[PDB]
């Protein structure tokens, strides 16, 4: 399935430590953010995504078309200019962030009751797991 609608809990936060060094965040806003719970809300119709990542640190929103490129700043995470693009591979949704970072972007898909992501950038991946609230 691909329908990934919803606010999405998490249950399981692999390597985002890496994932943050790899983007260069500095060490005090990684050494708060790694202990700290994530929320997800997609409203997702057709090809029309709307995404918020939330914790009680951080508000990172994302609003895009699959199979739309554009380009986007990415803001409070470490203002950098990419060029973005959301595609299906599957019932995998697949984005690829083109820029100074090699192997940038991420995954999600859902198993059952649950959406799985993954976030990566140069050799580092952070594995995501969030239940359906
Ligand atoms: C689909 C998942 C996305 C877009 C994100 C998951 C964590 C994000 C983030 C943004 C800013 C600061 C920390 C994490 S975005």
């Amino acid at each position: 399935t691909r329908d990934q609608n919803g606010t999405w809990e998490m249950e399981s936060n692999e390597n985002f430590e890496g994932w943050m060094k790899a983007l260069d965040i500095d060490f005090a806003t990684r050494k708060i953010a790694v202990r700290l719970t994530q929320t997800l809300v997609i409203d997702q119709d057709g090809d029309n995504f709307k995404v918020k990542s939330t914790s009680t640190f951080w508000n990172y929103d994302v609003d895009f078309t699959v199979g739309v490129e554009f380009d986007e700043y990415t803001k409070s995470l470490d203002n950098r200019h990419v060029k973005a693009l959301v595609t299906w591979e599957g019932d995998v949704l697949v984005c690829v962030q083109k820029g100074e970072k090699e192997n940038r972007g991420w995954k999600k898909w859902i198993e059952g009751d649950k959406l799985y992501e993954e976030l990566t950038c140069g050799d580092q991946v952070c594995r995501q797991v969030f239940k359906k609230k």
